[PDB]
Order: structure tokens, then C-alpha cells, then sequence
């Protein structure tokens, strides 16, 4: 019967078999409508567009993210994709497994409830369980103590864990993460000219991101070198064959995880929320948590940022101690992973929520 | 029942059943007029030529296209030559038949309802379509992506279209065709002391044209070569049997496509108009677009014009890409092959405007 | 009620029944009036004569052209010669028999108008119709196209037709004919002695000049082989029983179509005409007309002309199509025979002009 | 002293002397240059031409815009058009005043920089400063709080502004405007027959545009009413004399900028910009920026657009609230209005940018 | 040093020094030759008679002009011409000034370079310049900007020219003009029964043209009134005493130019081509050309020509717009007078071609 481990974040969709080392479906969340009222016959005719199928063509299309922020947006879209995922990439009657679903933390109450209301009756599953990313992303490191962040394309997150257990009063959650690091970089980008307008052109500067983009040690002194243009500047290619040529926009993209300022966020940067974070835990356990703070997420795979990170903590924490981060390679999986492990558990096995159990109590009990 | 696909532009009509490999009836768009009161009994009398017929007898004719620019100018010329067509060529009743007929695209609204209005009204027709001229050469390529450039006899077309669909912003018409060339070949045919002043001997060198004229693919290098005068002067032989040698004005006149500078119109060269409409399209599709820009017409026969598009665009488009131009043999017919396998296709049955439904909706239905 | 058929050229009147294959009375244009008051009793006394008669008593006679150049010189004469050729030939009364009369093209309105007003009001006619030459004789030839050069006594004409219809800018007239050529004939004759000062030996010379004379291949090798006088001088004998030998004479007289500078004129020669008329017609249609270029009128009777135009006109016009000359024998009736045949075709019926239509219109209608 | 206060706008060039009520120059933003080469003695000769004068000659020449979307396209045409409004309108030597020179938010760097170079190197500045237009037309109203929309010819603005401050974050460009519209109506228009296919026809529409576009209440609403034509319909005459008939294009063509769909471009209408601006702000002054929204430009001049801004923007905002628009009258002066005041300020007067602290600073001090 | 102005067209030459009112030198461009060989002692002998000197002797001379609708027909008669012209009436060295010549438009390459050739090798000149004659007619209006409508004995033009500049795409040239109206007065003379067939005679009846001949306000009511002969008739008396009377021929002549079918050709009257010439240019400029067309050439001084053209022009543009026709009187010699005003500026001297210019860069050059 096995399991499926369904990763649902804004921006991609990782599904696969439980027990596997990899998620097989990985996708975007996009649901592409046709832009242009088009004139042929025999066309499509393809009302609706979706995933990687509407990457393919996007100058045509309007992209449409359904889930934002972690909050679904836009329902029937998200079904669309679920539906496509499992006749279309696995290729499975959701009858036949239990599926473990992901969400965010801190998250209205709506998507568990909506979420798991849809799974049971438009889909029918024996069984279904929704888990909190840094959780999972924390088995994903074989690990029972850390403080996960886990920045994605919708939200950023820190759960400080110990010795198993949580503490819900220290999670925090922040709305910074690819998505708005990618429009950043779009208005960023336009004082070169570059004019990006587009839903289609944003997935290209969330190319150029990806690949060019680093993290700066430190700031205003790369700012500074940027004056003599060496290294700084790269040439990136547009999928037109046009050239672009991208200097100290490279690193200020991601400089905004750590001064959301240049978005007009008064939150703290990512460092002082991951220090707050262990501020507000028990005295005693804050040296495991500054030891052991992990990174998960598509937004944490930046070159250079797990060296800021230590520069910044350190220099926010009592220099006596030292503070180790971990970011293994492979972790933007990191929580399809720890679904698999959790899946593959069989003390987790009494947890699944049945389809019955579901119908007798209730919406209510998915909490 | 089949079909009759009419395929009405400027200097020619192209007609025939759908489902064949070409059209049965291509004759001239021309009503001939007798220019000089004729003195015999018996004579004619044929107050009206059309046709074939009037391309036999042109010193006695003036000749009058009733359609031009795709605009229809004269409508009982243009219901003339409909009339000879179906009962004089293709011997049919309209009633037996559903009609697609063409027309160009961006052109004024009175050219479609009018025209519905006498095929269903003059002539009695089950149901009938007006199409895009491009569309329909791209369905005769085989293909569903890439940019259209259409020159017939009245207009030049850019259309791009996207995997069926279509961008309709991004077309773009241009009043540079074979009837603009011709007449720019007669003032500049002048210069050799070739007088050509009537409408009949613009017809003659239409033909010169069409026989002799080629696309040079360096212009100013060919008008130097010019200088010592080898393969360049042709002769060619009027119905009179004169003898005209035509050197550097057999390239000279086509150049005018790229160069419309030659008649005095500010329009950039058709190379220029169809980079701009790639331009015009979203940044995704550009390059299938660059891939896969095809050429249909009459006024695309030229020898080395699609060498000389090639160098142009490639001029233009940015060097990293590859612009294959796709000029298939047989494209003068491209339209009207579009058309009959559009016709053939059940899909598009749906599509034809009925009779009755014109009747209860009115004229404004037709788009 | 059939009708009657007049072909009035100087020179000769024919005249006939219409269908009919040749004109019945077939006499000269002449009014003779005697020179020298006679003294007798019981003769004429017969003031004045007129055709065959005049020609049977020259001697005595002062004969008179009544019509000069297509040109009618003196009414009453022409009414004298229409008065005998209806009473004393034809034996007929006007009043029972449509009349169609013949004149050259490019003829002052005078006799037009002067002409039908005799027909209406001195002979009663039921109706009328005057026809230009040239047409006539086209439909005794059988065929619509084709360009006519013809050659009566009074004057010469070319008149393009094309499918019907006529080209009249192009139609050129000329005063070179049987009445010129006589003339010349006689002061070249002189030459060898031959005095002929009086109008009846005009006549004798007019018959010389029929039966003796011909058109030359080329002209002066003939002249410079009428050196050693072998068959080129031919005995001819006049009424009188004297004997004349002309040589050169007999070929010469006819060189003047060519050369009309023998009679110290500047027009071009007949070719020269032909071709020139060529030329004034469309581009488009030279090529029937130089094929079908036919001849017509006493004029054209010298043995030797068509293969004279022949190479004219190819030495002319361009060499690369063929020039064929079409003159038929009995090509001097062409155009009674083409009045004959027009008066019984039914579709002229209506074109007829009725004496009442001429009574209420007037004399502008005739035009 | 005094200040020139210079505002340099796709489509016009409006300037003056500061502390002026309104500017004393203003004439279009083109640099025309002959099509034809001319063949005279004595003409121009007068290469290039510029702003009011190429006006006068259209027909000659080829207008060219030097500013494209506020970013400046061809510098040395920018430079002519400089030196022509300080030579030949405001007659001053630009030594003897600063000069408070214009630009859109959010455009390239580049602009500020080489303007600034050739203010200070090419014409010889005591002192410049650039400003952002929104806060200019800000000043205009005489108010501190309010969200501006400023509609010119190459861009439309939104900015936000607080109590003074600015949020930069929530300022949002689009590129819909004055040509965008000219063009759409070009192609619109052409749907009639009247074909405009050049630069100065393009300037006879946009002539046409502002007189009889307006932009209406409900939109489908009056779509249906013209299918009676009355009032909808108006006569316009063009220069040549030919009169146009326009209907349902007079207002189908500024409903552009509330659907930026019928040009192709995915952006959302300016309600919906302007609404997103006003979301994009804190949560706490969105109230003020409601009530005090503010028009500015050339492309706010069309009767009826603020009625349709409070119908759409209360349409998406919380009905509980008052949406005031301020749309005052001279609305297409006040950028420059805002200068003159701003430029009358004394306490300003410290944040000129010196010549000479511009040559020991270098360019990078102009932001 | 001064210069020479030779106006070259057919019928006349017009020759005298640059800087002066009027041609000194005005006389017919005809090269007679003895038709009939004359035998005398101390006769002539004089093998070639030209200009006035054949004029005086046309009963003997055949008249033969040497240029043809603008193009030279037979060059030696045409360096005949103007070796008299410049020793026998201007009584000049040639290599003593600089020498302006004369052309219609769209004229075949071969007559200036022939001509140049000429004028360097036969006669030496030190530089020379061959000119467009509409542009002279105008700079003899003193106006820079109209439309000039250059009727002559062997073309007509239409140039249109804004403000200087010049538009070659709307340059019309017709063969409609004094030498064709001749002729067509010739063949409608000779149906009143005046025949002239000969050269000699065409002078004869060109001199009727130019005095009794007239243009008709409105045509049809006009020869209506023609019915009842009163003022329309007049007599003329021929040089041999004969008088002639003509009525309806006096302006049916003239008639020509507007209905050029009554020659045979299609195209269209001089109205239709002065309005088509104003449609092919730019719509801006229409109104200038409409207010300011000039009339040039011998074949403008039929009396009526402005007041017909006022209204059939009136009668094809826009009624709401002025078409000022300014024909002033001395217009036969505007082309000379526009030659003469050019050579006097200083600012045209750089322009000549130099007799050395034209020996090291060969004939290519005259262009
Ligand atoms: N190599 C990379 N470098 C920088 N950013 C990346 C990289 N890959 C992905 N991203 C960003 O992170 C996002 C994907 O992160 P992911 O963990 O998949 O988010 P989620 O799990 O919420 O879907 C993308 O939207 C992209 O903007
Ligand atoms: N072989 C040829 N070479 C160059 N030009 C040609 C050739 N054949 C036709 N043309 C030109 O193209 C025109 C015919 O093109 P066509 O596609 O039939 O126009 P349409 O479809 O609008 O009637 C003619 O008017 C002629 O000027
Ligand atoms: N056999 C002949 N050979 C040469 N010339 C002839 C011959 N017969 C007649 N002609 C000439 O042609 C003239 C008759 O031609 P015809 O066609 O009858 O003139 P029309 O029709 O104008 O009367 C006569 O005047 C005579 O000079
Ligand atoms: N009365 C009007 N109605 C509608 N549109 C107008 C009117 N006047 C000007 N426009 C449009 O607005 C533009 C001028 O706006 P303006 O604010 O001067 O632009 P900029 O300041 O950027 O030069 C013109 O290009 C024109 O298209
Ligand atoms: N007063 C007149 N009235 C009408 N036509 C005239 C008059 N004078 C001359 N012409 C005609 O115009 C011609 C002369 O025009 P001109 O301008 O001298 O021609 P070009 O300059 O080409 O020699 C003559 O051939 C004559 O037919
Ligand atoms: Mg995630
Ligand atoms: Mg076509
Ligand atoms: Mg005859
Ligand atoms: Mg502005
Ligand atoms: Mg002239």
C-alpha cells in the first residue's frame, strides 16, 4: 500500500512514493490560461494549462500561482493541479495509498480544513495527514534538536525543536522569500532597462535569480567594489538570445533576506528573526539551538548564505559559544524527504486521520 | 456536399473543392471595359469582359482590378467576377455548396459584411466562413508555430501565431505588393525609353516581372556589377515583338520590398516589419518564431528572396539564434491549400455561419 | 422588301440586290457632256450622258468625275448617276426598297448629310445607312480581325478592327489611288512621246494601266534590267489602231504607292501607312493585325502588290512574327459583298435610319 | 537668477522660468529630418528640424521621437531639442541660471547620468537638480498626502505619498500612454478604411484622439448603444479636407488604459494599479491615500476619465470608505507648475548639485 | 563671364543670357530639308535649312522636329540646332560661359548624357547643368512650394514640390500637349473638308490653334450652343488667301487635355493627373499643393484653361478647402525665366559640372 508524500509549496510541487530518496514529480504550482483569445482549429483547444506543461509555453499564457504565501488563494486551481500530479506524474488512484500532505506553519486554519475536505471527497483516500514543514525538513537531517529555517518560494519560517517536543510561542513566520525576492529583482533590474512586466518574464528573472544570484559576506564593501566592474558583472542569456548583464543586482537580490528595507518591510532581517527565535526560548536549551540551526527551502540555496548567516548570529550571540549551521546539499527536498521518513516510520502509522474517522468527527479533528 | 474554397485576392481568384491539391479555376481579378466604342453588327456586343477572357483582349479593354489593397473598391465588378467563376469555371450552383472564402487581415469591416451579405443574398448559399489569409497558409505548411509574411498582389502581412493561437497586437500590415511593384517597375523601366502607359501594358510588365525580376542578396555590390553589363541585362520579347534589355531594373525592382524608400513610403523594409512584429511578441515565443517564419504569395516568388531575408533578419535578430526561413514551392497557393484542408477538417463544421442564423442574428455575427 | 446595296467610289458604282454574290450594274461615275455643239436634227439631242453610255461616246464628251477624292464635287451630277443606276440598271422603285450606301472614313460631314438628305427627300427611301468602307469589305473577308488598306480611285485608307470594335485614332487616310496613278501614268508616258491631254484619253490610260502595269519586287534592280529591254516593254494597242511599247512605264506608274515622292507628295508610302497605323494601335493587339492585314479596291488589283507588302512591311516591323498578307481575288466587290452580306444579317435590321426618324431627329442623326 | 525649470516628457518639451504661473514654451518633443531628398537651390537646406517647426512640415519629413517610455532613446536629437528650447523660445544663456530638470520614477540609471553630463559638459550649468514628476504635480495641488497617477505620453505613474516621505516600494510604473493609445487607434481606426500608416499621420491622430476621445461611464453599456448611431458618431476633418466618421473608436480607444487587453499587455487597467499601489501601502494611511488620489498629464485629459476612476476604484475598494479623486483643471501643466513652486522654495536652494561638486564628485552623486 | 540658358523642348528653343527678362534667341526647334530636288545655279544650295530660316520655307522644305515627347529623336539635327542657336543668334563662344540646359522629368537617361557629351566635345564649354523644367517655371513664380503643371508641345508634367524639396514618387508625366493637339485638330478640321496632310501644314494649323482656339467652361453645353453658329465660328485666313471657317473645332480642340479619349488614350485628363499627383502625397501637404498649383508652358495659353482646371479640380477635392490656380501671364517662357533667376545665384555656382569634373568621373556623374 506504501505511501505518497505530497510537498505543496508555493512555487513547486514535489510528490513521490514514500520510502524513496527522492520525490519523482517535481513541478511548478502554475496554472497557465491562454492569454490571447486564439484563432485555429484543431488547437487545444486547452483552456487551462498546468505545471511544467505551462512553463512550456508561457508566451501565450497567464501564469497563475494559486497558493500565496502558503495561504490557498484560489481553489479550484489547486485542484487542478493535485488532479494532474496524480493521473498525469504518478500515475495512481489516490484510493490505493494514504497521502501525507505539507503546510506551513502559523498557517489559517482554512487550508488544513479545505485542504483535507478535498482529499476525502473529491480524491477518496483511506487516509491522509497534514505535517508542518521544519518538522519534516528536521528528520530530513536525522536530527531530534534544531532551529529550522525553511524559506520557500511563499514564506520563511523558524521552529526552534528540542529533544523532539516544539515551542509554538518561538515559531515565526515571515512573508519574505523567492517570490518577493524575484519582483524585488525585477524593479532592481529595470535600472539597467531591462523591462520585465510580464507573469511569463518574472519566471525568467526567477531563472536569473537562481543561477547568478550569491549572498555577499558583506554588504557595503562588495557594494563598494562593485565600482570597478570585474567579476561582478555576468552576461545571462534570455531564452530571446538577448544578453543581459547583471553587476551588483546579483547579490542585492538576496541582500534583502537580511535588510527587508529595500522591500519597505520594517520586519527583521532573517538573522534577527532566527536569533529572536531562540531568544524566546528556555535559557537552557538556546546553546543546542545556536549549535544546531538547519536550512531548508529553495530560497536558503543561494551561494554564500549559510557563511552570512554565521557572520550575523555570531555577531548578535554571546561570542562564548559557538554556533554551527547546518545546510546540507540536496536540502531544498529536505521536507519531501522527512515526509518519506515520516512515512516510512510505523509508529506514525496510528496517526494517519481515516477516511471514517474523518466522517464521524468531523472537520474539526485534523488538529 | 463538400466545399468551395474562394481564395479572392487582388490579381488573381483562386478557386476550387475542398479537399483537392489546388485550385481548378486562377484567373485574373480584372473586368474589362471596351475602351473604344466599337462600329461592326454581330460584334460581342459584351458591354463587359472578366477574366481570362479580358487578359485575351486587352488592347481593345481597359482593364479594372475591382479589389485593391484587399479593400473591395467596386462591388458589382467584384459580384461579376464571383458570378463567372461559379457558373462559368467551376459550373455549380452555390446552394449545393457550403463557401470559405478569404480576405486579409486588419481590413475594414465592410469588406466582410458586405461580401456575406451578396453570398448569401445574390447568390443563395447554405453557410459560409471568412478567414485570416495567414492562418490558412500556415495550415498548408503542416505546422501550428511560426510567423506568416503574406504578399499577394494588394497587401504584405505579418501574422504570428503561437501554437495555434494568435497575437493579434503583434500584426502587422503593409500596403507593398505586385501591383506597387509594377508600377514602380514602369517608371523606372522608363529610364531605358520603354514607354508603358496603359493599364494593359502595366499587365505586360507584370509579366516581365514575374518572369525576370530577382531579390539580389547584396544590393549596392549588384548595382556597382551593373556597371559592366554581362548576365544582368535580359531580353525579353513584348506580344509586338519588340525587343527590351532590362539590366540593373530586374533587381531594382523587387529591391523596393526592402527598400520602400524607392517609392516614397517612410514603412520599414518587410525584413524590418517582421523583426518588429517578433518584437512586438512576448519574449518566450520569439525564438520559434525566428525558427519558423514562413512566406506565402505571389510576391514572394521572387528568386533570392529567401536568401535575403535570411541575411537581413539574421542582421537584425540577435547573432546567438538560429532564423530558419521555411519557402515552400507551391506557396503562391499556400492560401487556398490552407483553405481546403481547413475545409476538410469535421472539426471546423461547427464553424460555417448558416443561412438561417445570419438571417435571426444579422451582419454583425460574421466576426 | 430586301435592299439595295450602293458602293459609291470614284470611278465606279456598283450596285445590286442585297444576298446577292456581285453587284448587277457595275458602270463608271461619270456625266459626260458634249465638247462641241452639234449640228443636226433627230440626234441625242441627250445634254447629258452618264456611266457606260458616257464611256461609249468619249470623243465627243467632256467627261466629269462628279466625285473627287471620296470627296462628292458636284451634287446634281451625283444625283444624275443615282437617277440612271436606279431607273435604267436596277429598274426600281426607292420607295419599295431599303438603301445602303457606302463612303471612306475620315470624310467631311457634307456628304454624309447632303447624301441622305437626297435619298429622303428626292428618291423616297423607307430607310437608310451610310457605312465606312472598310468594315464592309472586313465582312466580305469573313473575319473580325484584321487591318484593312483600301485602295479605290479616289483614296487610299488603313482602318484597324480588333474582335469587332475599331480603333478610329489609328485610321489614316490617303489621296493615292487609280486617279493619281493615272495621271502619273500619263506624264511618265509622255516620255516615249505618248501625248494623252484629254479626259477620255484619261480613260485610255486608266485601261492601260489595268491591264499592263505591276508592282515591282524590288525597284530599281527592275529598273536597271529595264536597260536591256527584253519582256518588260509590252505592245499595247488604243482604239484609234496605233501601237504603244511601255518599258519601264509599266512598272514605275504603281512604284508610286511606295514612293508617293514620284507625284511630289511627303506622305509615306503605303507600308509606311499600314505600319504607322500598326504602331498608333495597343501593344497588345499588333500581332493579329499584322497577320491579318487585308486589301481591298480596284487599287489593289496590280499583279505583284501583296508580295511588295509582303517585304515592306516585314523589313518594318520586327522580324521574330509572322506578316500575313491576306487579298483575296475578286477583292474589288469586297466591299459590295460586305454591304450585301450586312443588309442580310437581321441584328442590322434595327440599325437602319427610318425616313420618319430622319424627319423628326434631323440631319444629325446620321452620325 | 532665478531657476528654468524644465520638463522633458515623451511628446511635449514644457519650459520656463521658475516662480511663473504657467511655462512659456511648449512645443512637441520631434526632431524631423527630410524624407525626400530635395532638389532646390536657396531651400533650408535645414538638415534637421525641431519641435513646433517640424510640426509645420510633416509632410515632408520624419518625425522622430528622441524619448521613448521617459527613457531617452537618441541623444544627440535630445540634445538638439535642448538647445533649441534655451536658444530660440526661452532666448537665455544656461550659465546664468540652475535648472530643475524632469524624469519618471523607476527609469534607468543611465538617463539621470548622461543628462546631468550633458547639462553640466554641453550646455555649462551653475547648478541642476532632477526630480521625480509625481511629487512635482504633488506640490502642484498644494498638498502633502495623496497617491499620484501621472499619465503622460511614453509612461503612467502611481505614486504613494505620505504626510511628506514617499513609500518607493509601492511605486509602479506602467508603460500605457498617450502613443500607446495614438497607436491603438491607428489600427482601431483603420477598421472604418481610413488608413494612417505614417509618423505624421500618426500625430493627425493623436490630434483626433484629443478632441473627440473620451472615456466612457460603462463600458459594454455603450458599445450596445452604438448600434443606433446618434450623438456617438462626430465629423472630423483632417487637413487635406477629407472628413472622418468616428463612433464607438472615440471611446473604445481610451477604455484602453482601464483594459490594457486590447493591446496585448497582461498589465491590469490603472484602477487596478492604482488600487494595488494603494494595498502595497501600510495598512494605517491607505484612508488618506483614497481621498486624495491626483491626476496628472496629457492622457488624464480625457472628459470622463476621474467618473470612471470613482466608479472602478470603489468598485474594488472597501465601500465603507470615500474615495475623493482630485482631478484639477491645467492637470496637463502641473508637473511643471510643480517645479516653478519648487523651485521658488528658498529652502531648497541647498540641494541644487554644483557644477563644481559634480566634477569633484563624479556622476554617481545625482541619486 | 555670365552664363547661357538654353530651354530645349520640342516646338520651340529658348536661349539667351543668364540674369535678363526674356530669351533673346526664341525660334521653332525644325530642321528643313528640300522635299523636291531643286535645279538651279547659284540656288542655296543650302542642303539643310533650320529654325525661322525653315519657317520662312515650308512650301519647299519637309519640316522635321528633332525631339519627340521630351526625347531626341535624331541627334545630329539637334546639334544642327544649336550650332545655329549659338553662332547665328546668340553669336557666342561656347567656352566663354558656363551653359544651363533643360529636361522634362522621367526622361530616358540618353538625353543628358548624350547631351553633356555634346556639350564637352563638340562645343566646348567650361561647365554645364542639366535641370528639371518644373522646378525653373517654379523658382519664375518666386515661390518655393506648388504644384507645377508643365504643358509644352511634346509632354506635360505634373511636379508637385513642398517647401523646396521635391516628391519624386508623385511626379507625373503625360504625352498630351501641343504636337498631339495639332494633330487631333487636324483630322477634326479635315471633316469641314479642309485637308492638310503635310508637315508644312501642320505649322499652318498649329498657328490656328494658337489664335482662334479656346478651352470650353463646360463642354457639352457648349457644343450644344454650338447648333446655332454665332460667335463660335470665326474665319481664318491661310497664308495662300483661302479662309476658313470653324466653330465647335475652335474648343473641341483644347477638349483634349481633360478628355484625352478623344485620341484614343486611357489616361486620364490633366485634371485627374494634377488631383492624382496631390493624392500620392503626404496628407500634410495636400492643402498647399491644392492652394498653390502653376501652370508652365505654351500649351497652358488656351484662354479658359485656369477658370476649367478651377472648377473640375474644385469638383474632384474636398469642397471645404481653396484651390487658388495661379497661371500668371509670360508663363510660355517660365521654364527660360526660372533658368535665367538660377544662374544668376551665387549659391547654385558650386553646382555646375566642370568640364574637368566630367572628364576624370566620366557620364555617370550628370545624375
Ligand atoms: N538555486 C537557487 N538559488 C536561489 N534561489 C532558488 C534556487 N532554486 C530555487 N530558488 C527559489 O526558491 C523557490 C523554490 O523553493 P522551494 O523550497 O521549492 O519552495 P516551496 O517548497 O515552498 O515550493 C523558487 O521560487 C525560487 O525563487
Ligand atoms: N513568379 C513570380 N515572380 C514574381 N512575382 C510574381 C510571380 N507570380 C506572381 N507574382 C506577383 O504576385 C501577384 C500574385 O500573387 P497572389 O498571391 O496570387 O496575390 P493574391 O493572392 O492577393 O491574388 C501578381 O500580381 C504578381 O505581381
Ligand atoms: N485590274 C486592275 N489593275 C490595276 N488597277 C485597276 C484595275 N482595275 C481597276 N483599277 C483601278 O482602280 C480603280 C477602281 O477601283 P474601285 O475599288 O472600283 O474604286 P471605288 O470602289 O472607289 O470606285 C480604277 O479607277 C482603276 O484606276
Ligand atoms: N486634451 C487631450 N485629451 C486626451 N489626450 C491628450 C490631450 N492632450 C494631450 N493628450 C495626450 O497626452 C500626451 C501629452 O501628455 P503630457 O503630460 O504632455 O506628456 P509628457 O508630460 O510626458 O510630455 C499627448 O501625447 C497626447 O497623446
Ligand atoms: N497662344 C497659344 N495658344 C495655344 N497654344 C499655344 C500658344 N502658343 C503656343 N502654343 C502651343 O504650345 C507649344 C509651345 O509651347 P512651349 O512651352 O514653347 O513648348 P516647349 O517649351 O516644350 O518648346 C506649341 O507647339 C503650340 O502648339
Ligand atoms: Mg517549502
Ligand atoms: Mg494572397
Ligand atoms: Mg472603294
Ligand atoms: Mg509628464
Ligand atoms: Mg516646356
Amino acid at each position: 500500500t506504501t505511501a505518497l508524500v505530497c510537498d505543496n509549496g508555493s512555487g513547486l510541487v514535489k510528490a513521490g512514493f514514500a520510502g524513496d530518496d527522492a520525490p519523482r514529480a517535481v513541478f511548478p504550482s502554475i496554472v497557465g490560461r491562454p492569454r490571447h483569445q486564439g484563432v485555429m482549429v484543431g488547437m487545444g483547444q486547452k483552456d487551462s494549462y498546468v505545471g511544467d506543461e505551462a512553463q512550456s509555453k508561457r508566451g501565450i499564457l497567464t501564469l497563475k500561482y494559486p497558493i500565496e504565501h502558503g495561504i490557498i488563494t484560489n481553489w479550484d486551481d489547486m485542484e487542478k493541479i493535485w488532479h494532474h500530479t496524480f493521473y498525469n506524474e504518478l500515475r495512481v488512484a489516490p484510493e490505493e495509498h494514504p497521502t501525507l500532505l505539507t503546510e506551513a506553519p502559523l498557517n489559517p486554519k482554512a487550508n488544513r480544513e479545505k485542504m483535507t475536505q478535498i482529499m476525502f471527497e473529491t480524491f477518496n483516500v483511506p487516509a491522509m495527514y497534514v505535517a508542518i514543514q521544519a518538522v519534516l525538513s528536521l528528520y530530513a537531517s536525522g536530527r531530534t534538536t534544531g532551529i529550522v529555517l525553511d524559506s520557500g518560494d511563499g514564506v520563511t519560517h523558524n521552529v526552534p525543536i528540542y529533544e523532539g517536543y516544539a515551542l509554538p510561542h518561538a515559531i515565526m513566520r515571515l512573508d519574505l522569500a523567492g517570490r518577493d525576492l524575484t519582483d524585488y529583482l525585477m524593479k532592481i533590474l529595470t535600472e539597467r532597462g531591462y523591462s520585465f512586466v510580464t507573469t511569463a518574464e518574472r519566471e525568467i528573472v526567477r531563472d536569473i535569480k537562481e543561477k547568478l544570484c550569491y549572498v555577499a559576506l558583506d554588504f557595503e564593501n562588495e557594494m563598494a567594489t562593485a565600482a570597478s566592474s570585474s567579476s561582478l558583472e555576468k552576461s545571462y542569456e534570455l531564452p530571446d538570445g538577448q544578453v543581459i548583464t547583471i553587476g551588483n543586482e546579483r547579490f542585492r537580490c538576496p541582500e534583502t533576506l537580511f535588510q527587508p528595507s529595500f522591500i519597505g518591510m520594517e520586519s527583521a532581517g532573517i538573522h534577527e528573526t532566527t536569533y529572536n527565535s531562540i531568544m524566546k526560548c528556555d535559557i537552557d536549551i538556546r546553546k543546542d539551538l545556536y549549535a544546531n540551526n538547519v536550512m531548508s527551502g529553495g530560497t536558503t540555496m543561494y551561494p554564500g548564505i549559510a557563511d552570512r548567516m554565521q557572520k550575523e548570529i555570531t555577531a548578535l550571540a554571546p561570542s562564548t559559544m559557538k554556533i554551527k549551521i547546518i545546510a546540507p546539499p540536496e536540502r531544498k527536498y529536505s521536507v519531501w524527504i522527512g515526509g518519506s521518513i515520516l512515512a516510512s516510520l510505523s509508529t506514525f502509522q496510528q496517526m494517519w486521520i481515516t477516511k471514517q474517522e474523518y466522517d464521524e468527527a468531523g472537520p474539526s479533528i485534523v488538529h
